[PDB]
C-alpha cells in the first residue's frame, strides 16, 4: 500500500514555438514542435516518484499511442500505475501550447481522457486512498472524482493535500476534507476572493481556508517563496533564487517534493524548504515533466546552496 | 509521365475544436482532438487526384508512423507518389489547428520533414516536371525547391500554377516563371503590398503580378469567390455559397480542381467555376484532406447549381 497516492490529470503537451501570438486567418510558421508528457497529476506524481516517494497514481489516459506509452513510462519512474486507467477510443488529454516569442503564451487544453476520471472511475482506487498516509490531488480532472477521493481519505485518517490547480472554485465539502492546501496566488484568490498582496492578505486568505476546515495552508508566491499558516500561525518561508525560464511544472514539482518530505517525517517547515529546492530546479528547465528534478538533483542543489 | 505535377507539403494536422479563438493570457478549452491528413501540397494533389487529374506528387514525409502511412494513402487517391520522399529521423510536418464553430481556423505549421524538399532533393523529379503540362505548387516547402521546379517547367512547355500560400514574399525569378498565381487576400497583399478589398484593388494587385510576368492571376476571396485577370482585363467570378464547417483546405481544393479543369481543356472561366464547386463542397466538411470532394460530387454539385 503506497504511502502516497497522487490523483490527477495526464496531458500530452504539444508545444510549438511561434513568432507571433496565433490569430485566425493565414497559416503561421511555427518551430521546435515537441510532444512533452504533461498534466498536473502526472507532473506531481512524477515529482514525488523522482523524490523517491512511495507513490501510487490515480489517473485517466487515452488509448492513443501516447496514453499507452506514458502509462509504461510512469512505471519506469517508480509510480504505482495500478490506478491509471486507459480510456477506450479517447485521445489522451492534450495541451496545445504555443509559446510566443513575444512572450505571451497560447494555451489550448482539451480534457479528453481526463474527463473520464469520475467518482465512479476511482472506485477501485478507494482502498489505496484509505491505506495511504497522504493523498495528493489537483484540479485538472472532474471534481466528483476529486471530492470522492478526499471524502474516502478523511474517514481513513489519510492526510489530504490539495493543489487547487488549475484555478477554480471549490465546495466547502471538499475544502473541509483538505488537511493541507497549496494554492498559488491566483488560486487562493479564486478560492477565497481574498487577493494576496502581502503577508496580511496571505494570512487572511489562509485564515479563510482555515475556516473552511483546512489546518495547514501554504500559498505559493512565485519567486516570493511560500506563505505557511498552521492553525492561524503564519509565516513566510522564502524559496530559492534561480534564473526562471519556464515555470510550467514549478507548482507541480513543489507539491510532489513537499509531500515527499513530510512522508520522510520532516518538520513541515523543513519539508517546505525542501520542496522550494525541487521547484526551483524545475523553473530553470523547459517543459512539464522534462523539467522535474530527481531527489539526487535536489540534494545536489541543496548542497550547492550550502 | 503525369500531365499534372503537384509539388508541396505534407502535414499531420493536430486539430482541436474550440468555442472561440484564444486570448493571449488565457487558457482555452478545446475538444474533438484529431490528427488529420493535411498540408497544402498534399491537399491540392489529393484535390487534383480526386478531380481525376493525371497527377504526380513531389513531397517529403517523415519516418514517423504518420508519414509512412499518409504517403501510402496518397496512392489510394490515384496520386503518383514516386516523388514523395520519406525523410529519416524527422517527424512529418505538423499543423496545430484550432477550428471554431464559424468554420474559421488558426493554423500553426512546423515544417519538419517538409524542410527536406530542397532543390537538390527534387533533382530526380525534374523529368516529371518537364514532361508535365501542368506544375502546381504552394509555399510550405523550401523556396529553393519551389524555384527550381518553376524553371524546369518553363523550358519544356509546362504551365506553372503557383499557390502562394502560406503568405510570404517571393523573388521575381520565381514569379516571372509563374503562368498562373492564386493568392488569397492576405497573400496578394504580402506579394504586392496592395491590399485587396474590392474590384479595383483586386485589379491593382493583379496587374502588379502581371508586371511580374504572370499572364493569368486569380485572387481568391473566400466566400466572395475569386478575382480573375488576363493581362489587364480583370473580373470577379463568384463561387458557390455554403455554410462553413471548416475552411481548412478550401483554397487547396480550389487550386487542385482549377488546374485539373484547365488540364482537361475547360476554358479558363469553366475551370474556375469547376474549382469553385469543389472548394465550396470542401468548406462544408471538417479537416484538410478529409473534406476534399470526389469528381462525381463536384459534377453533381455543378448539375445542381448549374
Ligand atoms: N496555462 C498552462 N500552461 C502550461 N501548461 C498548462 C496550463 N494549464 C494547464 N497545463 C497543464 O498542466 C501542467 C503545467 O502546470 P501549470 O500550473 O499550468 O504551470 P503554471 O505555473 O504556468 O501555471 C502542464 O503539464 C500542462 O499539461
Ligand atoms: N521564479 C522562481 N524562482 C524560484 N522558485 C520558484 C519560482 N517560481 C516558482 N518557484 C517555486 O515553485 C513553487 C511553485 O509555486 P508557484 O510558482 O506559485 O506555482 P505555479 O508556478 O504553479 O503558479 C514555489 O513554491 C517555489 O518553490
Ligand atoms: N464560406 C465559403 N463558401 C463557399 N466557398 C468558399 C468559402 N470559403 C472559401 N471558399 C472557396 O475556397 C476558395 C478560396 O477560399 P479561401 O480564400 O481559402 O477562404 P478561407 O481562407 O476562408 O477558407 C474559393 O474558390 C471559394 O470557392
Ligand atoms: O491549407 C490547410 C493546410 O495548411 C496547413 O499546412 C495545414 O496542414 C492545413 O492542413
Ligand atoms: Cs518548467
Ligand atoms: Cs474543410
Amino acid at each position: 500500500m503506497n504511502k502516497l497516492v497522487v490523483l490527477g490529470s495526464v496531458n500530452a503537451d504539444h508545444v510549438l514555438q511561434v513568432p507571433s501570438f496565433p490569430r485566425p486567418g493565414e497559416t503561421l510558421h511555427g518551430r521546435n514542435y515537441q510532444v512533452i508528457p504533461g498534466g498536473k497529476g502526472a507532473n506531481q506524481a512524477v515529482a514525488a516518484a523522482r523524490m523517491q516517494a512511495d507513490v501510487g497514481f490515480i489517473a485517466c489516459v487515452g488509448d492513443d499511442s501516447f496514453g499507452i506509452n506514458i502509462r509504461e513510462s510512469f512505471k519506469l519512474d517508480g509510480i504505482n500505475t495500478a490506478g491509471v486507467k486507459l480510456q477506450p477510443n479517447c485521445p489522451t488529454g492534450i495541451a496545445m501550447i504555443q509559446v510566443s516569442d513575444s512572450g505571451e503564451n497560447s494555451i489550448c487544453i482539451s480534457a479528453e481522457a481526463n474527463a473520464k476520471l469520475t467518482a465512479a472511475a476511482i472506485e477501485p482506487d478507494l482502498a489505496a486512498i484509505r491505506d495511504a498516509r497522504y493523498l495528493l490531488m489537483q484540479l485538472e480532472t472532474p471534481l466528483d472524482g476529486i471530492l470522492k477521493a478526499a471524502q474516502e481519505a478523511k474517514t481513513a485518517k489519510t492526510n489530504v493535500i490539495l493543489n487547487p490547480a488549475p484555478a477554480r472554485e471549490l465546495p466547502d465539502e471538499l475544502l473541509k476534507c483538505v488537511d493541507l492546501i497549496t494554492p498559488n496566488e491566483t488560486e487562493a484568490e479564486v478560492l477565497t476572493g481574498i487577493t494576496v498582496y502581502d503577508d496580511s492578505s496571505a494570512q487572511q486568505a489562509a485564515d479563510a481556508l482555515h475556516c473552511k476546515g483546512i489546518e495547514i495552508v501554504i500559498i505559493t508566491l512565485g519567486s516570493k517563496g511560500v506563505w505557511l499558516s498552521q492553525n492561524g500561525r503564519g509565516q513566510r518561508i522564502p524559496g530559492f533564487v534561480v534564473k526562471a525560464t519556464d515555470t510550467t511544472a514549478a507548482g507541480d514539482t513543489f507539491n510532489g517534493a513537499l509531500v515527499t518530505g513530510l512522508l520522510q517525517e520532516m518538520p513541515l517547515e523543513s519539508a517546505i524548504k525542501f520542496a522550494h529546492a525541487a521547484a526551483a530546479i524545475s523553473v530553470t528547465r523547459f517543459g512539464a515533466q522534462t523539467s522535474i528534478p530527481t531527489r539526487a538533483e535536489v540534494e545536489a542543489f541543496l548542497a550547492e546552496h550550502s
